[PDB]
């Protein structure tokens, strides 16, 4: 039975999860990190090659300032709780999006994890940060037109394959750029501008399970559902 | 209160036909009847646009006899559907790379477009020889040519500009993006259908096979959309 090579994950339901426990939304975001660690280690053992997680959308900047500040600080303060273990598990950490606009300490924590794990050959945990699909496509189409104008490439070179090489996912191995499966938790049956180009042919999987409750058994059920697809 | 633009991925024509001990092509003809029913009901309900995934770039991998039968459907059955849609004030349009279409198929579609071009009701938009990635790629060949000709600058390349170069540019600006995308036969994938335009769309999946999708099934989809 097939193991999806690349899984896209839209984490949802952290606030509802926390509220059921009479806790603020930020308590749910911390439990969301625990869930991501569990899922990453299990997927790596199962043979999944890439996990792209929708960590921070360009729309997430509209959340209350205190919540945005708390979120940006998570990889800074909890780096030791997760990154050395992912490294010991041979997991390679990467990121996609307009990351040059992340707060400096957040950008540094992510770059430090990337530099530490850059030679790792196991699962690639790919954080989509300051990411939007239409914006990603726009930056690709813009960079291509500039290259055509500079005569670095000619208009005859403009193909679907060329566009793929200018998307943020260009740093993933060529055969792993596109998710085989996209998971959205908390029962939301919608697209939220996550990998619209790369995920154009992806199998979709929706669960009512809130993201902090998504564990190894929930990942196994998603893979089982994926294997019953044709 | 209805979604203004509904995207429809018609699926299950073959399984529908097989349950009746009929070849897949029998299901495609019943699929046209279902589309006529859905279009007339959606128009009466106040839906502004229906974009139907009539023929994908992947559908060319089907057996030659089936592809030939499909391409002949609007040629052979034009009188069974087009005059009635026109009497219902439905405007017919198409999106996609329609140069690969056989001449008679392209002519039947253009004849329906010319007949209904002044109609002010629901726009029935056929995505034919369509693929989302190809649509975005063609938009770049056009944009790059304009940048090279100095009609525009690379600094003018924005999300708003890209939208004006997609095939959906012919729909009114506030109707280009589907509010809801429906896929029938319990298939959980979008298959390169409006990936840019549908980036924020509500999704609706049903086990109902497309030839069985009627007004009641459309009402259930609208009801589900309203609870979102
Ligand atoms: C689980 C887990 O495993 N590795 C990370 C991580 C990876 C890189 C740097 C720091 C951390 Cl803690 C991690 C994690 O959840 N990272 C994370 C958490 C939150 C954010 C915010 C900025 C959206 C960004 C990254
Ligand atoms: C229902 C319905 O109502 N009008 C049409 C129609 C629209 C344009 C031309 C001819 C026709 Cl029959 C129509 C329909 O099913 N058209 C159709 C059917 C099949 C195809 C193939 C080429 C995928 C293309 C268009
Ligand atoms: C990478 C990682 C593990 C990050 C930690 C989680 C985090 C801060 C995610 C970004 C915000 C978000 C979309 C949360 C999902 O729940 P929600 O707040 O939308 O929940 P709700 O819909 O119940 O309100
Ligand atoms: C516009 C219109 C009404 C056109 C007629 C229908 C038609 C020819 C559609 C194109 C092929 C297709 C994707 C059919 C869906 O059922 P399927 O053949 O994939 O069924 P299956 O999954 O059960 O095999």
């Amino acid at each position: 039975t097939q193991v999806p090579a690349h899984i896209g994950i839209i984490m949802d339901g952290n606030g509802r999860w926390a509220k059921k426990r009479m806790q603020p939304r930020v308590f749910g975001h911390k439990a969301g990190m625990e869930a991501l660690q569990t899922v990453t280690k299990a997927a790596n053992k199962l043979g999944v090659k890439v996990i792209t997680v929708y960590a921070f959308s360009t729309e997430n900047w509209t959340r209350p300032d205190q919540e945005v500040k708390f979120i940006m600080n998570l990889p800074v303060e909890f780096y030791d709780n997760y990154v050395p273990e992912l490294h010991a598990n041979n997991v390679k950490i990467q990121m996609i999006g307009e990351t040059d606009r992340l707060p400096k300490q957040t950008f540094e924590a992510l770059t430090k994890a990337e530099e530490l794990t850059k030679n790792n050959t196991g699962l690639i945990l790919n954080f989509a940060l300051n990411y939007g699909g239409r914006a990603e496509i726009t930056q690709a189409l813009k960079l291509i037109s500039q290259d055509v104008l500079d005569a670095k490439i000619n208009p005859g070179d403009i193909t679907e394959e060329l566009i793929g090489n200018y998307l943020f996912t260009q740093h993933l191995p060529k055969d792993l750029r596109d998710p085989d499966l996209i998971i959205r938790t908390s029962g939301e049956l919608r697209l939220s501008n996550f990998l619209p180009w790369q995920g154009a042919y992806s199998e979709l999987y929706f669960t009512d399970t809130l993201w902090p409750d998504f564990d190894e058994a929930a990942l196994q059920e998603a893979i089982l559902a994926y294997n019953r697809r044709h």
